[PDB]
């Protein structure tokens, strides 16, 4: 008999997916690493040369974590001494290498403890942030110009985000934005003076005698938020004036009446910038479009160019208002917004007209706009076959909206139903990346004729390996509840037999705009559970889930911990009725939001689930951060939504855990969902006399992603599931 | 078919030991609390009167925690609003009730949040500490005189101890000592300015949005220690208009040359005080004897009255240098010290002579001196039947040391082998307290002819209830290692059948001077495990254990985590070869020091133990406090004992946990053994890929003693042991 996909296979990566990560450096060349050499490829013909020999930095004396070539090709920025901070942020050292002199720059180096660095989009200017202030270098070997003087650790952040803006607003650490040709540098400044601190212990190596207390400005729901200001500096003036003026652009009056956020910054032209602002009550946003006034040196935002985006049924955007994509002249833009039926589609705006024109429509959604040329807009959607969990690339003719071509749908329809794309600098070529349901496939295409040029990586080596393995299958389908389709997937054991009763594990996330039923190919823990342990691993996208319109997504508005929890319970009941599930052996697990839902389900008293595992769960919404929580829950005040905040805790359900086996797991240095959240769950369970299993992971954060802890946690959870299901 | 002693019996206190806690108020009367009344008893005849009616405080408006009657009987101090701090420390509110005029005192009340209060030993003066400063009240209704003005939270402590002096030196929060008639008040002042702080999170009620960070001055091994000064104030010459003058008594030069401690304060007469000082290297101590000089108003300690106590094989004293017991005139004293054979015996000293005379001798030890008259000294020892785990009361004729009479040995030798005693004011009467091997027995005696006056409490009610329960028995015996006998006990299941094989749990503590093999009767977790689950629960006293001389106790000097760990393995090895032990089911558990030993044993690679449980273990001596750790280990410096600090950690043994099942448990608010210690164990186990079981207890301290956590931990451990032993 062929072997199975075992736990050790998962944990040791024996069966590896190959990727093809390229970096476009122009409209027709890309960089690609191969055998630690950086090669440069010609896209049209597929030929290559060595861009940088892998021997180049043998004598560097440090392992180089990443590199970044200046847009003009003249320099390479070398990143080393890399230390992770939060999801996106990190600390590192940097050196610059002159590619023409084939020489390292030893003068006026980027300092130690630099927080962020970026090249200008053209040429080779650098902007970096060090000790919370912005610096610009016009040339890599010359002195820096200081841009801000207010930077203060944990208090004032210039050009980088604080914790909550990084995690919840920008999905990025950087808070600066070069203008398209590099003349201007726009940046945000955050003031956390009165934001309360989360404090937790970090134990470090065993040599550390006293634990360190980590202290981070972190606004929990309803707490004082960071305030924000926006500035633009002319970097071309730096070498001519002693201290160049940062010109502030103020938020509109409709935002200044209360707490608000800066949520998007997008340059439209060399002298026009768009800013979107969001009210703390996140159902109202405003875009200003601001023009540089050459005679006054100021930036002015005409109210005739201001665009309002609001929601009557929920919050604005999927996780925030969408970004605009400006036409070359900057006088019009395209933006994904929810149409009158609640489906997200592409709308076309003139900058000084308030009514836009939808250029796509239907009962499906546009996921993202990927490229815009003078003649075509390229976008990704889930239109194809009415499958919300598929993704394909489309092209729409700007002179005639009835001409829409699917570029990816029929390329390999059995193997490939989930695409992303990477366009060259002026969209002359594109790389398609298919990620399922078959093995991933990376291909290169020419935009002039939409012809396939070549296969970049087809994963045939892996395909060969998997031939000798009893792999599970995946089923993606829907059930109908109240005349609405709700999608599910199942990872099914090899030789699945519909006449047998299998144990079922419900793998849950179920956060707002989540999607756990899709066409993506994964090699993960579920692969082992199905393949080796003969467990069915199911996931369900119920109310609150994304990419299916606002009626579904906004069903949980102001009501987290209700329908999305109920719909997972109902999903399990529906799976029992399918006839191949052992009703005595249904379990549930999740991480993060999934841990909250899992815990809520286990505490519901439904009687459906024998056991479950919550990893780093939210337990009480007042413990989680303001920006995410309030987006869905409003404010925890008597005037707003306090009663539901208080009604949706895990702790209030502690008595019902007497009916289940529960394993609670949390990293002690989780900066995101504080260990506090599980500390309060455990205390509530202790207080009502409920036995349960627990595991803390010393100095692990929300990812529990260190190599040893990752292997440990999946090993511990595997034991627990097997015990619950009486598997030897 | 009668019941067993169940887990719920242990957790719910079904079978209660009755006490007889009295408080002597004179040579012939004592107070006893009965049905919320306070009675006064006549010792000679056993008749009583009501001293204070329960009903007196019916409309008090607060729950009264405790009471303290002034020595002259005129006043009662009422303690309420009790808030626990560490092992001994707490704050509370106090009111004083006048017993003669039958009224609460409303003038000049003791403030809220008072840290310590005590009556003078004669009359009804009060001293109290509030906000770290000392106050004295001459009369309950009159204003306090402020004695100290330097008190500062976490920095300067007047009249109360800091964390480490409380836990490790004085076993008390108070650092006030009244002279015998109340004229003088001596006190210590602690200065923790440069002592580092342990910091840890406290989660509190679910309502608390942000966790609190608790910060406590706590010197870990080798860290900066608190400094100490000692003062005496005359309370008879206090003034309303002038600040009180405190006279300092400075430590001897032999102490002032480096770090040191104040370790004992004992008044000898109305005008003579003795102080003992201990070097930070705790093998050298000095007693000063200081006399009040009425013409200078100063305290002088003559060098000819200094007494040095040192140890060549270890540290001084069992846990600290022993207390002196002065004669009526204060010109001589008796003190327990280690003799030339290493056995602790009573030495008689003249205050101005260097050599003392031992008045007892032999291969057994004196446990404590209990009372002293002009004709007799009364002490407790383990001499009887050469059993180190038994305790009896003796008297020795001071005119003829060959005349020693056992006063408790033969009273009831089958029921009673472990005594303590409480003498009346001038030793005219004594209460004997038998705590095993039978049910506790409380009796009253008169010293003149050692008459056994009456039985105060015989627990005949409990005896009656226990007749209908299948109770375990206790075997106390010894094994011979390298020609030394070492004692053990086994809690044996009911109907013990030596032809059957029982699983065995080794219950371990094994700290320096510990004794876990004794004749004490206990109703505890082991009782349930033996009675209901048929597990033998054994304990063993090996090298490092107490009450058997320094050759045994000092064997672990400078070497914690060696012989005491080895000796537990050897005992289990020997138990495993007895015909009634199943060698496939041997487990080990312990708490605190016992958790360290358990962990070290399970990490030894001995293969003897299937599983074990460590509750709040020490894992690395550098993490524990200076005073305890350094007593046994010296300083963690390269020139002292650093190498041994470094190879005595649990973490270094992680790989050896591969072949055992381990459950690790720790309270997150443990101020004593910081959660840090277990956090480092878990990380080390994770790092070598060893699976284990864990449980944290939110906001529990070293005792894990709140009602709900206590029930939960023993429930969780019981499941673990039963699973390990395949018991239903
Ligand atoms: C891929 O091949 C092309 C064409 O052969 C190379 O482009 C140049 O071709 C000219 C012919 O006029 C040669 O003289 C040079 O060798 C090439 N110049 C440069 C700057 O590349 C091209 O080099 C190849 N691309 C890569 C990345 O190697
Ligand atoms: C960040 O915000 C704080 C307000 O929270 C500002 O601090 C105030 O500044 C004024 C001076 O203009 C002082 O008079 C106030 O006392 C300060 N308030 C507090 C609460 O500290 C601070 O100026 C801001 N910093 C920047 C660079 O904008
Ligand atoms: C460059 O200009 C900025 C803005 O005018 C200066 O920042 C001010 O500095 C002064 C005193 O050092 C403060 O009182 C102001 O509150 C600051 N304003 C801002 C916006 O930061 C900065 O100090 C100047 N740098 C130099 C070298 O002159
Ligand atoms: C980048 O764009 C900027 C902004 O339009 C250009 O700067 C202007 O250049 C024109 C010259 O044609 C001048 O009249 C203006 O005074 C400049 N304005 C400012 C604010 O600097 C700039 O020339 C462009 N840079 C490059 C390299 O093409
Ligand atoms: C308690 O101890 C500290 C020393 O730790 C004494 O404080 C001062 O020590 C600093 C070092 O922190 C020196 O600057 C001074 O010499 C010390 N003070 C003085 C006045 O010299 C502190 O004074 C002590 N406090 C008490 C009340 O005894
Ligand atoms: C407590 O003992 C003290 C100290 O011996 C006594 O105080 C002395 O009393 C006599 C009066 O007979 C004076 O001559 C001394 O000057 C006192 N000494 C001091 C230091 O005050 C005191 O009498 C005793 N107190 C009681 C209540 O008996
Ligand atoms: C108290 O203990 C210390 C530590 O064991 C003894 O220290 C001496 O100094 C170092 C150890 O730190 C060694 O080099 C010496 O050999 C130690 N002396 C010995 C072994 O005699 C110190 O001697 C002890 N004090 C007493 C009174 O015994
Ligand atoms: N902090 C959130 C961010 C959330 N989003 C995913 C995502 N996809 N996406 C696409 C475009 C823009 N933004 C986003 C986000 C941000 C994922 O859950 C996180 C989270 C939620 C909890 F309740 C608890 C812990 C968490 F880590
Ligand atoms: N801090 C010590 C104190 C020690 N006690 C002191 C003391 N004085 N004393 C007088 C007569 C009889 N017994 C004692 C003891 C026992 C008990 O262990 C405690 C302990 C040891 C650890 F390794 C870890 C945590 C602990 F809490
Ligand atoms: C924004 O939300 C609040 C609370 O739900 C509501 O009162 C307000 O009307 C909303 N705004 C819009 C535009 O619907
Ligand atoms: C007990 O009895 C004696 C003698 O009868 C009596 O005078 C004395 O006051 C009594 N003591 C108490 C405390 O009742
Ligand atoms: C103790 O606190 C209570 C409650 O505020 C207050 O009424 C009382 O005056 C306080 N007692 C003293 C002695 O200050
Ligand atoms: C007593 O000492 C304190 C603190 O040094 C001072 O403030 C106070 O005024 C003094 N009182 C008298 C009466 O000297
Ligand atoms: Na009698």
């Amino acid at each position: 008999t062929r072997k199975t996909y075992t736990l050790t296979d998962y944990l040791k990566n024996t069966y590896r997916l190959k990727l093809y990560s390229l970096r476009w450096i122009s409209d027709h060349e890309y960089l690609y690493k191969q055998e630690n050499n950086i090669l440069v490829f010609n896209a049209e013909y597929g030929n290559s040369s060595v861009f940088l020999e892998n021997s180049t930095f043998d004598e560097f004396g440090h392992s180089i974590n990443d590199y970044s070539i200046s847009p003009d090709g003249q320099f390479i920025l070398l990143e080393y001494n890399y230390v992770k901070q939060w999801r996106h942020s990190y600390t590192a050292s940097y050196d610059i290498y002159d590619l023409n002199k084939r020489q390292l720059i030893t003068e006026e180096r980027i300092p130690n403890n630099t927080q962020w660095v970026t090249w200008s989009p053209v040429g080779h200017k650098l902007a970096y942030v060090w000790n919370n202030d912005i610096y610009v270098k016009i040339e890599p070997n010359l002195p820096s110009y200081r841009i801000t003087w207010t930077g203060k650790e944990d208090i004032i952040y210039n050009g980088i985000t604080d914790w909550v803006y990084e995690e919840e607003v920008f999905s990025a650490y950087s808070a600066l934005w070069w203008s398209p040709n590099g003349t201007f540098l726009a940046y945000a400044q955050f003031n956390d003076t009165e934001v309360p601190l989360i404090e937790y212990s970090f134990y470090s190596d065993e040599s550390l005698q006293y634990p360190k207390t980590v202290r981070v400005p972190y606004p929990k729901a309803g707490a004082v938020n960071p305030t924000v200001k926006f500035f633009v500096v002319n970097t071309d003036s730096l070498s001519s004036v002693t201290n160049a003026t940062s010109i502030q652009i103020t938020a509109p009056a409709s935002m200044l009446i209360g707490d608000h956020y800066l949520c998007d910054v997008t340059w439209a032209t060399q002298e026009r910038i768009s800013l979107q602002w969001l009210r703390r009550i996140q159902n109202y946003s405003v875009m200003d479009i601001c023009d540089y006034d050459e005679s006054s040196g100021r930036w002015n935002c005409l109210v005739a160019r201001q665009h309002i985006e609001m929601s009557t049924t929920g919050w604005v955007g999927r996780f925030r208002p969408s970004e605009p994509h400006f036409t070359l002249d900057g006088n019009s833009f395209y933006k994904i917004i929810s149409n009158e039926e609640g489906y997200r589609h592409i709308c076309y705006f003139q900058i000084d007209k308030k009514d836009c024109t939808f250029i796509t429509k239907g009962t499906w959604e546009v996921i993202g706009i990927e490229a815009l040329t003078s003649d075509y807009l390229y976008y990704i959607s889930n239109e194809y076959k009415g499958m919300p969990g598929g993704r394909n690339l489309y092209k729409i003719q700007l002179s005639d909206y009835t001409k829409v071509t699917c570029l990816s749908c029929e390329l390999n329809p059995e193997r490939c139903q989930y695409y992303s794309v990477s366009f060259s600098k002026e969209a002359k070529y594109y790389q398609l990346r298919c990620s399922g349901p078959g093995l991933p496939l990376y291909t290169l295409h020419s935009s002039v004729n939409d012809k396939g040029l070549r296969v970049l990586e087809d994963n045939s080596a892996l395909d060969k390996m998997l031939q000798n393995v009893q792999m599970p299958s995946k089923k993606l389908d829907f059930i109908i509840l109240n005349e609405t389709k709700f999608w599910y997937q199942m990872i099914l054991p090899p030789h699945f037999d519909k006449s047998k009763k299998y144990p079922l594990l419900l793998d849950v996330y179920a956060g707002p705009c989540s999607q756990k039923a899709d066409t993506v190919f994964r090699l993960n823990w579920a692969t082992y559970l199905a393949s080796t342990e003969n467990i069915i691993v199911a996931s369900f996208d119920g109310r609150g889930s994304g990419y299916q319109g606002d009626k579904i997504m906004h069903a949980i508005n102001r009501r987290l911990g209700t329908f999305e929890v109920e719909d997972q319970i109902e999903a399990a009941r529906q799976f029992s009725k399918m006839g191949f599930v052992d009703n005595k052996r249904i379990a549930i697990w999740g991480w993060s939001y999934g841990g909250y839902v899992t815990s809520m389900v286990l505490g519901s008293g439904s009687g459906v689930f024998k056991c479950g595992i919550a990893v780093a769960p939210v337990s009480r919404w007042e413990y989680y951060d303001s920006v995410y929580t309030e987006r869905y829950m409003g404010l925890p005040t008597p005037e707003d939504n306090l009663d539901h905040y208080r009604n949706s805790t895990v702790m209030s359900r502690a008595e019902n855990f007497k009916q289940v086996e529960y394993l609670l797991i949390h990293g002690t240095a989780d900066d995101n969902v504080h260990f506090q959240q599980s500390a309060q769950i455990s205390k509530a369970l202790v207080d009502v006399g409920v036995d349960f299993q627990a595991m803390w992971y010393t100095d692990e954060d929300h990812g529990i992603a260190s190599s040893t802890a990752h292997q440990h946690i999946y090993t511990h959870m595997s034991h627990f599931i097997k015990q619950c299901f009486s598997l030897p």
